[PDB]
């Protein structure tokens, strides 16, 4: 799927994510265009062997279960199939749970460097929220 800048996004306030766990609803809307560019079907393998998935770009490795990741955990319990579609209606348990592990964002690669400390609100200003 194709999502424009005000609209791609407007469901995470949808999903909970608004102000959600320690991270606040405008610290989120920016790395998602630095993931997949505001695209679902947009995915990755890693030099790590271990495939991305979505917009997400989460690996079999760790996260989810694609089958070619042996001595992965898939503590997420899903086929890694189950996000890149249209449909993400249940897509946003693991990247909850993923922030639990106490760890945060620091599993998140790009804004750690391109996101942290910028200009947040500047990625969500002008939308109606
Ligand atoms: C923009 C983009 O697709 N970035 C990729 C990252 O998602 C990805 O980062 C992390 O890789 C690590 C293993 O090498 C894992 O901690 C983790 O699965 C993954 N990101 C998460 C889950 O937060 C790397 C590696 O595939 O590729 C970047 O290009």
């Amino acid at each position: 799927k194709v999502f424009g800048r005000c609209e791609l996004a407007a469901a995470m306030k949808r999903h909970g994510l608004d102000n959600y766990r320690g991270y606040s609803l405008g610290n989120w809307v920016c790395a998602a265009k630095f993931e997949s560019n505001f695209n679902t079907q947009a995915t990755n393998r890693n030099t790590d062997g271990s495939t991305d998935y979505g917009i997400l770009q989460i690996n079999s490795r760790w996260w989810c279960n694609d089958g070619r990741t042996p001595g992965s955990r898939n503590l997420c319990n899903i086929p890694c199939s189950a996000l890149l579609s249209s449909d993400i209606t249940a897509s946003v348990n693991c990247a909850k749970k993923i922030v639990s592990d106490g760890n945060g964002m620091n599993a998140w690669v790009a804004w750690r460097n391109r996101c942290k400390g910028t200009d947040v609100q500047a990625w969500i200003r002008g939308c109606r929220l």
